[PDB]
């Protein structure tokens, strides 16, 4: 396969379905990327992650640079070898968790004290290289919501300067430039003019893919959809569109209807461990006493291994008992559910019936 | 298969190797039974437990009678269906955890307040029936160590009376008597005469198997081996000998050399989650900094899936990071290691070279 090749096979309205070919494998879009925090998709072996249908996973950088360390992982052979996942891995720049998990910001980057460290566009790119990331994210500054036009502009402008620095750092490292891909991140809060300026700056620089950043920060789905309506069309049409940190099932369907090709979210994994299981009839909290003697599987249609073998009653017991198998089962089901959702989305778009699928999905889910 | 059939295929000294045929499957002896607390072998799916080589698992009763409840599990179809393990399951009587996890004792049984409940020989047997246990343990009273001859005798005598009551309760339930097996438990602390009286009482009553109880309570391996030396020969030779709660690798080898056919211990699972991994060169604590960049597998010879795919460095990272996958991997390896040990024991006995294997094992393990 090539270093990077995004091909759109079918479209319906603003929605698209296709593939991203990379050296480590093919990614079917729209795609959902399970999040691996600390070199592991919580409670799941890599083979299980793959079994659910995942083509690519997201690797948390901020966490890895602290422990076990970027240099160490490189010494041990890279993240893929380290955790046992040989397919594509997208790594975030760490420019988000730093300003939320641990700090002094400047035009040069961000220094912080782990929950004494410096992180700049150059170091972020280097860390992603050391990890062996397939899709590298430019180092940006996620703008807090709400944000005044002035602060949003300043932040967006700095992110664009950092986007240029990320680009050059990436290109200056031959091994990385030839084997990995680089995505730029659009900022600008909820303001149309800032989103346009950001989109133009990113396109001027040139990237393999474009992410829509700064959303899913507490603005509400209505507002998020409104911003996506005018923001996604600003990005290059022939490159992947990645909505960072968005994962609620209904959020995903609506985002795809607006042109998004890639997603990532900790919801399926985090919620799974918390007792929330996704079903086509909406999410359910398995801890609820009503499930103590329910012999049905988590979801009546789900084809995952958990729904083929265990009942809601058993998982209910496991979770309330605090058993590790509870987290394992809930997580496998949730991630499988998300992948099945992406497959249904891909299929409906390919068949020109996505709009109908979107409406049917909402009617039953809500 | 028959309800119960123990056949000895080969012997060397006091050691024996053979099979126990039951309706739900065949058990190879000497056998090691992974312990499932709360209807689950911690951090492992049933298929993984089976993949390691386990033929039977032990189900904790005391825990199950409290949550989710014996009646409830029966209503849901039994423990096998509930947790997804269709092979044999041995259940303890609960007469141990009660006097240690939560109490008023009397000749009728034990009443306790969960960490208001009554537990008698009759109820214990009924609970094991409701769970669908294949091998039912008589309800006894584990004698605390150290114990004076008088207290040990009183406890042993009560256990023998309870053994008769367990026998009758079991036989009076047609479904249970025809499909499950019942094991009696020898008590008597470290005293030879009490062990003899207990053995004679149990044989007089008649059981499908005989467990050596009251050991592994803080007496030390030397003392345990001394008691086994004179205690196991007292039990019927043509029935299985089960040493309850003994699991250290070296403990197992020594016990088999003394006539034991069955074992159970939480060590492999509990220790696994704590960072201890068993290897042929002795146990290692994976949390130790010396393993931070060790690319070798947990054990150089182990054929388990964990040692085929992940390094000590990765597991070291997982455990120190508190990741669920760390517990999963450590546990699968430890249980697989134990099963490989049992296989090596079975093979050496069948080939008349167990004594040599025992010596070689000790030399390298220590
Ligand atoms: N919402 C959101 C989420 C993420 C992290 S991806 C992730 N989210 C949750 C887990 N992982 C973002 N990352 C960057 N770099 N920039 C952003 O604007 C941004 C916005
Ligand atoms: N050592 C020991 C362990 C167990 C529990 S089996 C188990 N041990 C640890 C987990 N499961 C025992 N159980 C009974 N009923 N009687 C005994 O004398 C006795 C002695
Ligand atoms: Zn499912
Ligand atoms: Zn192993």
């Amino acid at each position: 396969r090539p270093r990077f090749s995004f091909s759109i096979a079918a479209r319906e309205g603003k929605a698209r379905t296709g593939t991203i070919e990379m050296k480590r494998g093919v990614i079917r879009t729209p795609a959902f990327m399970p999040v691996g925090t600390a070199a592991t998709v919580k409670a799941l072996k890599p083979e299980t992650v793959r079994a659910t249908g995942a083509d690519i996973i997201l690797g948390n950088t901020y966490h890895l640079m602290l422990r076990p360390g970027a240099e160490r992982i490189a010494k041990l052979g890279g993240l893929h070898s380290f955790m046992g996942w040989d397919r594509p891995i997208l790594t975030d720049s760490g420019g988000y968790q730093v300003m939320s998990l641990s700090t002094k910001q400047s035009e040069e980057g961000v220094t912080f004290k782990s929950h004494r460290h410096m992180l700049s566009p150059e170091r972020s790119i280097e860390i992603q290289h050391l990890l062996g990331s397939d899709i590298v994210m430019a180092f940006d500054e996620c703008t807090p919501y709400p944000a005044t036009p002035s602060r949003a502009a300043s932040s967006m402008e700095r992110s664009m300067r950092w986007a240029k620095r990320s680009r050059d750092a990436f290109d200056s490292r031959k091994e990385q430039a030839e084997n990995a891909a680089l995505f730029g991140i659009q900022q600008g809060s909820v303001f149309e003019n800032l989103r346009q300026q950001s989109a133009d700056a990113l396109a001027e620089i040139g990237f393999d893919g474009y992410a829509v950043g700064g959303l899913a920060v507490g603005e509400g789905q209505d507002e998020m959809f409104r911003v996506l309506d005018f923001s996604v069309p600003m990005l290059p049409d022939d490159k992947p569109h990645y909505l960072m940190g968005v994962g609620k099932p209904d959020d995903i369907v609506g985002a795809v209807e607006r042109g998004i090709d890639m997603f990532d979210c900790v919801l399926p994994t985090r919620s799974g461990r918390n007792g929330q299981a996704f079903t086509w009839d909406g999410p359910i909290n398995i801890r609820n006493a009503r499930f103590s003697e329910d012999l049905k599987p988590l979801d009546s249609e789900c084809h995952c291994a958990v729904c083929q073998k265990w009942s809601r009653a058993y998982i209910h017991h496991l979770i309330r008992a605090g058993e590790i198998l509870g987290a394992m089962l809930m997580t496998e089901h949730n991630i499988a559910f998300y992948q099945q959702l992406m497959q249904k989305i891909r299929d409906s778009i390919s068949e020109g019936r996505f709009s109908q699928f979107a409406q049917d999905f909402r009617a039953r889910y809500f």
